[PDB]
């Protein structure tokens, strides 16, 4: 999208990015004075103000300042200080907008003649670029394409400064014709290495010292970044000069900048009574249209967009936001909010009206209070069950609700709002049934939505040979032929595709914007390839035009730069155009028709398949050319294409306003070469160059023999018209209609509309990843952070799922802080030396060393607790405890030591005995092991309660004893082994402690020298 | 047992599973101190080939973020002093999220590129110290260590279910095999 | 009901182009395990089988497994033996 760039940074790229020998002058000298600015930092920033003379205007994208009169002329640094006092911070009234003005740009003050200015602009159109250039320049010129010297230079082809002087530089002045001609050049080649689409120098002023440039204008591609980010840099694309926003008007521009979707609001009267919350892109210029054409221009709200399946809660956002703007003012008339949009591609309409409905029942209170009417017009999926969700909302709120889906007309919904009725060279045939595809790229469900298609519409052949990526090797995608499985082969490279599959003429291009242009430059070069579709979307106006280029010269047509596609019923249907199975079906698009039809956007072809299909025999050939500026294939290319079929009987144009190809089709039915009856209508009249409007192309149609139906509400009644005269006439014979084969559905669709009921394995009683915030046991991620629990109250929350008490939480970190590393002469920090020392990596090094945690190495943190705890439940008194784990062999594990005894204590068994004495209230089980510990010191010293006989006693002591354990979770979490994740999460990090240790310290593969091994190997076996 | 079940979960933490640690902290860090624009590095990245490592994610979107990216993002604004490697991998996620929604900057590359900031604009680490833990693997660690509380989690809960056997169910499989060989 | 009747529709993942073991024989790679125990091919031979999908001949056949058995055992003081013993000594 082309869109428009400030002087500042028009003058700076320019200066900065320029190649020329011609003397350039004041580079780098502007000034940007704001309302916010100061001058002290501006004096010392430029020094020039205080030596030069000063012009100060006003850069906020003003056309004509010099017929409006805003410009400063030859001032001085206090002229300007004097000048910008009425200036800034003052709403200025420029054409038909009254806006504020907080934006000046300081120039120095050139002194020039009448016969020194000049005019330079490159516009960019179809066929390549326009260098226009007028001898006499200035603001006052007038006609800008009646006098001027023009010259179109092709595209991929340069501009020579020879040729500027053959066809441009006539009429210049002898003494600037050899400099002009060198900054026309250097001009034209910075134009096409920034990408920019219309650049207008005016008025140039070429003198003796050398060439100053007085004002700027220019609009760039702004898709174009990813090729010229490091060329631009930050590029602050500035608004068009008009009103603040408001600030809900912000809330929805900063939503449609944190999402994925596209969500416009443009609020035109905050009182009003006609609020339309529309989805689809032409389906809100078509329904504020027919807003227009009913008497409510003045009173229509607002008008903006949810397009693009936004999330759940991205559409109760714009939804509140909407039922918040119609809410604060009173309208005793009544308030009417038209929900509408199109038939849905693939989204499920009862989500999306959820939303919407969670934002309604939000707002039941002002809207019945506020005297709305809501009417909802939607189609698609799963629409009966969206629109019977809404009718019980409208039950049970008690707001009126008027729910209409497919067996409406697209924009009656408002005609029964108002109160205006009641409520109630070139190839032809490119798709055939032995066209096979290529598609490029990982867009499987664009391929089996093609693959349905092609076995419902009884074709006996599948539509895509092959597909091609590169980025992952040959190999066969399982895909579903109707009931049956295929195994379709992805190639790497596209020559091994059309070397074993030579019968392919037709590529679908779903490379994103970055490869797109490479994809398919590769691709035109191939001979059996015929035409080419480009779905993708983001590929600048000047690669576009390069594809243009050598699609005129290879003979392919292209139906690329941002579409759905296009549908032949029965042959073909390129990627997602029509949609699900469902709309092809419900739309009868599995049969071929008598009428074709051209569309721009991708939008309005399942209106059109759906009016077509409603009001007809069917859809022979229908085609969306594109969303794109220099689209690859135009509207009389397509109506060509049809009139040398012999199965079109009709064709239905649906145009839009801008770029002139409507006259195009006046000429071609005017000149003798179109006989099949054009409908025609130009959607988004919508006016409040004038010469190519809507309106414009409505009224040349009209009188031109097109049937043009006079607004948007009368089409389908033109085309049924139309369609019943041919068959008054018998030119057109419908067959029967003979009953499709069936596909199965879809698990998921039939789980997601839910019909299906599969059992679930996998029960997971902790950690819902799933929704918008990643919840733990019950409690959200930003409540445990808030709560500030630590390690050990995650430990709580995914163990035991319970919220545990600060002083256990901070007692399962101690725990965690004491098992940690314990030296590397141990078995399972042998094993990690070992595996990181033969070098393997971080998992298999912990890993083969947490293969040894289990009896011998660490399993006394759960054995010195089931043994304390079975003898506590008992009823054992302390010396009958020792004695009886005397007379059966078997030492108790958790008490004993080889060196700290006692009046030398463990020093970090003190540390775990302190916590626990200080913080646990009824610590029975600690309390009970250090009388044995008591016990048994008497026959040893240094038989002292060992650290894993201590955490597994206050393990035990701290689940039985604390809050919401009762007794059997708090044991049963002992016998499945909770005290052995302690040792183990405990030990990790001692475990990759060592890994990454001898890592850094670089050792080599371990062998254990035989003197240490002994073989005591048998005789001969 | 808990050693096996906990380790057997341990060993599928690669490339694709949560080993963008450390990926997403050298290829962030040598895209930094080879000084391009994020939007030529993802150029690059898409022209050679290669999965930008910590820009992905499978169910999350910028229409459905994860909110554990933003506990880390408000602790290294204020307590982080000069992070600027964090900025420079925002930049690179919202160059992707304009192209596909699907590309969001994972919590394995935010901790990633946040603990190249915390090894190098904190104390005590020069820059061969704070390089070599980088090579090393010191930041797959942090995930390993992290997600074991999580591993330990899923075995005692399948152990308090009381669940059996796992068969999956042969309606999920579609072997493919060859004719007669 | 809903697929045994024939009507739902499932993407199934996990393609394993190897060892089908429903219907009434284990099948290998294309042979079934009758045919692998009336041929007389020994491991090596269900090696190619499984690893490589493809019948080898029956030299290689016993070069595979003259490589499982001069790969076995080569002493415990080699590392991977070595934390086997760790292991084993830890009672595993
Ligand atoms: C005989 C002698 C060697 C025994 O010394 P010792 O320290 O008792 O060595 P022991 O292994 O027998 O001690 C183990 C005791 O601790 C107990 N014990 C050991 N580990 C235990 C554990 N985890 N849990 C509970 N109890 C444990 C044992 O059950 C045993 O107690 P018991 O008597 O109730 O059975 C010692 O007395 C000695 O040195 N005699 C020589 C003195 C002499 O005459 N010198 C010559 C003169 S110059
Ligand atoms: C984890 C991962 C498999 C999820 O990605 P995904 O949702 O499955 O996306 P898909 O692989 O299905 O789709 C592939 C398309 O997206 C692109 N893409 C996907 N992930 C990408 C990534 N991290 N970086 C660059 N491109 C990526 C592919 O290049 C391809 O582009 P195309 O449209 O031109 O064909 C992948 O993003 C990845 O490997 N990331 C690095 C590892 C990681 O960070 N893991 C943590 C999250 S699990």
């Amino acid at each position: 999208s082309a869109k428009a760039i400030s002087e500042q940074t028009g003058k700076e790229l320019l200066y900065k990015f320029i190649c020329t020998t011609s003397a350039i002058q004041n580079r780098f000298k502007y000034a940007r004075v704001t309302p916010d600015t100061d001058w002290a930092r501006l004096l010392q920033d430029h020094p020039w103000l205080l030596s030069q003379n000063l012009v100060v205007k006003p850069d906020q994208l003003i056309k004509r300042r010099g017929k409006l009169g805003l410009v400063g002329v030859n001032l001085t640094l206090d002229g300007v200080k004097s000048w910008l006092k009425p200036r800034l911070g003052q709403e200025a009234t420029v054409g038909k907008a009254t806006g504020f003005l907080k934006n000046f740009l300081i120039e120095p003050f050139v002194p020039h003649s009448q016969a020194e200015e000049f005019y330079v602009c490159i516009y960019a159109t179809r066929e390549g670029d326009y260098v226009l250039f007028h001898h006499e320049g200035g603001v006052d010129v007038g006609d800008v394409d009646a006098k001027a010297q023009k010259l179109l230079v092709g595209v991929d082809e340069k501009l020579n400064p020879e040729d500027i002087k053959k066809h441009l530089l006539v009429h210049a002045p002898e003494d600037k014709k050899e400099i002009l001609a060198s900054f026309i050049s250097g001009l034209f080649n910075f134009y096409e290495d920034l990408y920019f689409t219309y650049l207008e120098i005016n008025p140039l002023v070429v003198t003796k010292d050398g060439v100053y440039v007085l004002d700027l204008a220019a609009k760039v591609d702004a898709t174009a970044d990813y090729i010229c980010k490091v060329k631009w840099g930050d590029i602050e694309f500035p608004p068009p000069f008009g009103r603040e926003a408001y600030p809900e008007e912000a809330y929805i521009a900063d939503l449609d900048a944190k999402s994925g979707a596209s969500l416009k609001l443009t609020l035109l009267n905050p009182k009003g009574r006609i609020w339309t919350m529309v989805a689809g892109g032409g389906a809100s210029v078509v329904y504020s249209d027919t807003i227009c054409d009913l008497g409510g221009v003045n009173e229509l709200a607002n008008y903006g967009e949810y397009s693009g399946a936004p999330s759940e809660q991205q559409t109760y956002d714009y939804a509140k936001t909407i039922l918040s703007l119609m809410t604060r003012e009173k309208h005793p008339d009544g308030k009417i909010l038209i929900i509408g949009g199109s038939i849905a591609n693939f989204t499920n309409v009862a989500a999306t009206f959820k939303g919407i409905v969670r934002a309604i029942r939000d707002y039941q209170g002002p809207l019945k209070e506020h005297e709305v009417t809501i009417f909802v017009r939607r189609g698609g999926p799963n629409y009966q069950e969206g629109l019977r969700v809404m009718g019980e909302v409208g039950k049970t709120t008690g707001i009126p609700i008027h729910v209409f889906g497919t067996e409406t007309h697209m924009t009656a919904i408002v005609g029964m709002a108002l109160g205006h009725r009641p409520i109630p060279g070139k190839s032809t045939t490119l798709f055939s049934r032995h066209t096979k595809a290529i598609v490029w790229g990982m867009q499987t469900r664009a391929v089996q939505g093609m693959l349905d298609f092609d076995y419902v519409c009884s074709r006996d052949e599948p539509s895509v040979a092959a597909m091609v990526y590169p980025f992952t090797g040959d190999h066969k995608q399982k895909f579903y032929w109707g009931h049956k499985e295929i195994l379709i082969p992805v190639f790497k490279n596209m020559a091994d595709a059309m070397r074993k599959h030579p019968e392919v003429d037709v590529l679908i291009n779903f490379a994103s914007l970055r490869s797109a242009y490479d994809s398919t430059m590769e691709t035109m070069n191939y001979a059996q390839i015929r035409t080419i579709a480009i779905i993708a979307e983001g590929i600048p106006e000047a690669l576009t035009r390069k594809l243009i280029k050598k699609a005129d010269q290879k003979g392919v047509t292209i139906i690329g730069p941002a579409t759905v596609g296009g549908i032949k019923p029965g042959c073909f249907k390129i990627g997602n155009t029509g949609g699900m199975l469902d709309n092809i079906l419900a739309s009868k698009l599995y049969r071929p028709g008598s009428v074709a039809y051209v569309s721009r956007s991708g939008g309005m072809s399942n209106e059109l398949n759906n009016i077509i299909s409603r009001t007809t025999d069917g859809v022979y050939e229908g085609v969306a050319i594109g969303g794109d500026r220099y689209p690859g294939s135009t509207f009389m290319d397509h109506v060509l294409r049809y009139q040398d079929t012999p199965g079109v009987k009709m064709i239905v144009v649906l145009g839009e306003i801008g770029g002139t190809e409507e006259y195009k089709i006046c000429r071609g039915i005017k000149e003798g070469r179109l006989t099949k009856p054009i409908v025609c209508w130009c959607i988004g009249t919508c006016a409040t160059q004038a010469s190519e409007t809507a309106v414009a192309k409505n009224q040349a149609l009209k009188e031109a023999g097109v049937f043009v139906p006079r607004s948007f509400d009368e089409l389908g009644e033109i085309i049924q018209s139309v369609y019943e005269d041919l068959v008054a006439n018998g030119v057109i014979v419908p067959a029967q209609e003979v009953p499709p084969p069936t596909v199965p559905m879809d698990y998921s669709w039939a789980r997601e509309l839910g019909l299906i009921r599969k059992p679930a394995s996998f029960m997971t009683s902790i950690c819902d990843e799933r929704g918008q915030e990643l919840i733990y046991a019950g409690m959200p991620i930003t409540e445990v952070f808030k709560e500030e629990m630590g390690i050990g109250g995650v430990l709580g929350l995914l163990w035991f799922q319970k919220r545990l008490p600060k002083y256990s939480c901070q007692f399962i970190e101690m725990c965690l802080m004491v098992t940690a590393d314990h030296g590397p002469a141990v078995s399972g920090a042998h094993n990690t030396i070992i595996c990181a020392r033969a070098g393997k990596d971080l998992v298999s090094s912990l890993t083969s060393g947490l293969l040894t945690i289990g009896d011998r190495f660490g399993g006394a943190l759960d054995a010195a607790a089931k043994m304390f705890s079975k003898a506590f439940d008992s009823g054992i008194i302390p010396m009958e405890f020792v004695n009886k784990m005397k007379k059966e062999g078997k030492l108790i594990m958790g008490i004993g030591h080889r060196v700290k005894s006692i009046n030398n204590p463990d020093m970090r068994v003190q540390i775990l005995k302190d916590y626990v004495r200080q913080h646990f209230p009824a610590t029975p089980l600690l309390d009970y092991a250090l009388e044995v510990e008591k016990i048994t010191t008497s026959k040893k010293p240094n038989l002292i309660l060992n650290v894993d006989g201590l955490i597994g006693v206050a393990f035990v002591d701290m689940l039985r004893n604390c809050g919401s354990f009762t007794r059997e979770e708090a044991d049963e979490y002992i016998d499945i082994g909770a005290l052995n994740g302690i040792f183990v999460l405990g030990r990790s990090m001692g475990f990759i402690g060592h890994y990454l240790d001898q890592k850094r310290l670089k050792q080599g593969l371990y062998r254990h020298p035989w003197d240490d091994i002994s073989y005591v190997l048998p005789e001969h076996m």
